[PDB]
């Protein structure tokens, strides 16, 4: 198989994860010295936010210049040196290329402002990079993804006259993907940096490329061929680079950012179908929403492999749920109306579990027995906590908690002087959850992530091989096999917060000795019936193989 | 049912609580300011640790005045306002007899060591106080308690020019019970407190009152003849009044010292045989000791009523269990030779479990539902650690971490002034390891301690029913039942490191479903067989109630 489908990806932004000149902002050369802390975790394979010099009204998503590095974060010379320690560590290194738009304060956009006539009269070839309008009543079809903030996809630009569209904010105009011209500009982008060494790209807001009156904008067949283009470069160009869609999207609509296999498109895409259904489950204790939400998930192509994950540096999003799911995940998880945002819930993921530990421990056994390949967002290995306090979405980008001193070994300046300030309530902040401390900690949250990615890591099927419900019979048990070589895993969690029984059926493993896959400690052979009963404490979680 | 049935102990050192004058050391005003915390906590009754005039040269065990308050911690007023303001909360309070000996630099001492006849050239009153011998030559049975400071229970006294006997330090001569007006001044001592308003004593030292050549010197008829004489007392002047004893004997010896319904002792005894087993069988996984030492313990009175404990001031003593059985936990749980001492382990709760949470809620239920009043040493609930770096082990006595201010909370004294110098490395200091921490975080161990405690408050068969063990099928799972009045209690806890199975012996509850304590869940009922198969995950306990 290829080394996406074995890694474990841990999604940072270079800005808040290590600072090395004291300015207050993390860079480069301070992740360079933190390198040998991913390779000891477990972690594969970094994807870093977006570091192209940037005005930062979406913190670096507002792209200005795709061909360079912000100078915050570095310089070039910088970047090259981190990728050539990231790769000499075994790690994979993949970065966001923004292709669905620009910043306001891009050169394109700079120049296509100017009209479709120069002041000569020849015509301005970037004036069709962007997408305008002279009254902005097309698309109306079209829901506004940034709700909190914007008002209409169209936003009048005062020099050009009229209006250009935009489907986040309108710091950021969707490029034009009906302009060839524009579709060579971003091959020529990653071809930038695939020809630096990166091995892959995060893309950005696939399903927003193409727009098309009367339809909602979104997943148009379209975008998809623009998207296949993508990828028939990248597999002639650069074999073996990886793409990674993030597309945020219904089930039956994410399948289709693979393609196919006669003619692909991405190689990866994120689950997050199941990411909501995950917490749903367990404020409920009953799971039935994630085995029909894997229901509703076809067979994906022979290179495909699912990223599973948790949380990120985005709300969590309930845009893709029912108006009732919704309602009922607001209540559960933001009584404050502090906490949401756009059709979201902008929390880490320690506090919307309550800083219970047998409750993360057990969203992460799931995360890493799910089929796919898991990807962590830093600090959530530790334990971090929220702040609210910050606008849109930085609560949760906060500076990773190092140690108890100074700024909680993020920098050496003050934390008034950093990007967003380190986190220091009596609960989540860098003197209380740190990782100096969790190192030196027999059983803190951090060794206990490193221990459970090697026992995924001793055991290939979780990365693999296939997935089948098995049924229990109590909603608040869930329970599925994993196959893949010899091996057959049985993955039994509990989601309710006390005793459960459940009666797992297992007549086709009859015969069959369950052991643990920690110091193999034997249950009874599944016998006759097939009918197995089973009782589990408090968020347990039994990992577990059939011999034979 | 008396009171202490039902009671939640909790054991404290004032000098070592809270700091109120700044002066770096604990006192009543402090203490009388935190008796919120200790209410809230779901604590019945505090007991503390001697706070009488004394050179502390055994932390105050070493006594220089019955009927004072040592000036470190404040006035007899400050006492009485203390006691008055405990009792407002519906809180009893019970003190530190310290019966066996006193210190040195006690009054009678320094006339005793004057002779047996003054100067002038009456007889000395006093000097029959102690024991004194010319040669040292008798009682050459007996064995050394402080293995590690003392060479001989006789030291030669300079003055008097003869051997005096202490069964603990040089600095803590023996009182002598052969005189009667030894027996006088303690009734008396006894009875100043008790008029005060105090609610009973925990006594100490009890079997080595008395010394009669040719036997041990423990546990003598006569040691119990002087105590059932103190049950007598308070019997009759003070009604109501708890008397608690520190006997550290095997079980035998341990029940006579409640002594028969006849003619009575005391009221409860430190569950001394169940606490080392609870210890190895957590590294063993395998609870036959537990179910062993249980056995071996003799029904006790109606008045009677155990005290169990997992840690407390003194060292995990361990000099009543075999020499394999020692082997085994100075194996197990003391790595560095540092932490042995007079035969036993000086660490607290947190560290002997390697900071594992899992397992500290695991010996904490244990606790909790085995029969006797359960008695927590301060800060435990919170999780604190030791300091190897104080000498005999005081490093389990550090202050009392309230916050992350200057001394933990403790004192405006810097850590430097403290009398103990509160902990501050990085797993286990103040900056992580504190109350306003765990009171505004969700899922603290304090907090799981309070709704820990209000599940045994809510069941008296915790307090007062009886005990019986059912068979499990696997020694790594310990179950018994519970029962009084309606209530039928089942409490299977697995003290293996990974998941067991069992099947539980639950023939005459047929027909009985078992439900959970927290939110009632009903299990499979109990049919047929009785033969009850189970499953546990990573030292799970499961509190049952047997339906109907
Ligand atoms: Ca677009
Ligand atoms: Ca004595
Ligand atoms: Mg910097
Ligand atoms: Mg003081």
């Amino acid at each position: 198989p290829e080394w996406y489908k074995s890694a474990v990806f841990y999604e940072l932004s270079v800005r808040t994860f290590q600072d090395g000149n004291g300015d207050g902002k993390g860079d480069f050369p301070g992740l360079t010295s933190r390198l040998d802390y991913l390779k000891n975790l477990g972690v594969d394979c970094l994807w870093l936010l977006p570091w192209f010099p940037s005005p930062l009204r979406d913190d670096g998503y507002d792209v200005a210049d795709y061909r360079g590095i912000h100078p915050d974060l570095g310089t070039l010379d910088d970047f090259k040196v981190f990728l050539r320690e990231a790769h000499a560590r075994g790690l994979w290194v993949i970065g966001d290329l923004v292709t669905n738009h620009t910043s306001s304060d891009h050169p394109w956009f700079q120049a296509a402002r100017r009209g479709p006539t120069l002041p000569d009269g020849s015509p301005n070839e970037y004036h069709d990079y962007y997408v305008w309008s002279d009254e902005g009543k097309e698309y109306a079809d079209t829901r506004i993804i940034f709700t909190d903030t914007e008002v209409s996809n169209w936003t009048l630009d005062e020099q050009a006259g009229k209006y250009y569209w935009h489907r986040f904010f309108a710091s950021q105009p969707d490029l034009n993907y009906d302009n060839p011209k524009v579709v060579e500009e971003l091959h020529g982008a990653a071809r930038f940096w695939l020809d630096l060494g990166l091995d892959g790209f995060r893309v950005d807001a696939v399903p927003y490329l193409i727009e098309r009156e009367g339809t909602s904008c979104e997943n148009l067949p379209e975008t998809h061929e623009i998207l296949k283009g993508f990828r028939a470069m990248v597999d002639r160009e650069y074999p073996g680079r990886l793409l990674l869609a993030e597309a945020e999207q219904w089930p039956e609509e994410v399948v289709e950012y693979f393609g196919t296999e006669a003619e692909p498109e991405f190689h990866m895409c994120f689950n997050f179908p199941v990411m909501p259904r995950l917490y749903m489950s367990l404020k409920r204790e009953d799971t039935s929403s994630i085995r029909e939400i894997m229901g509703r998930l076809p067979k994906i192509p022979s290179f495909g492999q699912w990223c599973i994950f948790l949380r990120n540096h985005d709300e969590l999003t309930l845009e893709m749920v029912t108006d009732d799911e919704r309602a009922f995940m607001y209540a559960a998880y933001a009584p404050d109306a502090r906490m949401k945002i756009n059709v979201g819930i902008r929390r880490r993921l320690a506090p919307l579990l309550d800083n219970d530990r047998r409750r993360i421990e057990l969203l992460n056994t799931v995360l890493l027995a799910l089929p796919g390949s898991p990807v962590l967002y830093y600090g959530d290995e530790i334990g971090m906590g929220d702040d609210l306090g910050l606008p849109d979405r930085n609560g949760v980008r906060t500076p990773m908690q190092w140690n108890a001193g100074t700024s909680g070994g993020f920098s050496t300046a003050q934390p008034s002087d950093c990007f967003f300030p380190p986190i220091q309530d009596p609960v989540y902040g860098f003197g209380r959850v740190n990782v100096q401390s969790q190192l030196q900690d027999p059983s803190s949250l951090l060794k206990w992530t490193a221990r459970q990615l090697e026992l995924r890591r001793a055991h290939p099927a979780f990365a693999h091989g296939d997935l089948t419900f098995i049924e229990t019979g109590n909603p608040a048990i869930l329970a599925f096999t994993r196959q893949y070589d010899g091996e057959t895993l049985l993955i039994v969690s509990n989601f309710a917060g006390n005793a459960q029984a459940g009666l797992l059926d297992l007549a086709p493993f009859v015969g069959r000795a369950p052991v643990t896959l920690s110091g193999a400690s034997p249950l009874p052979v599944v016998t006759g019936n097939g009918q197995y009963p089973v009782v589990m404490g408090k968020y347990d979680y039994y990992w577990l193989r059939l011999n034979s």
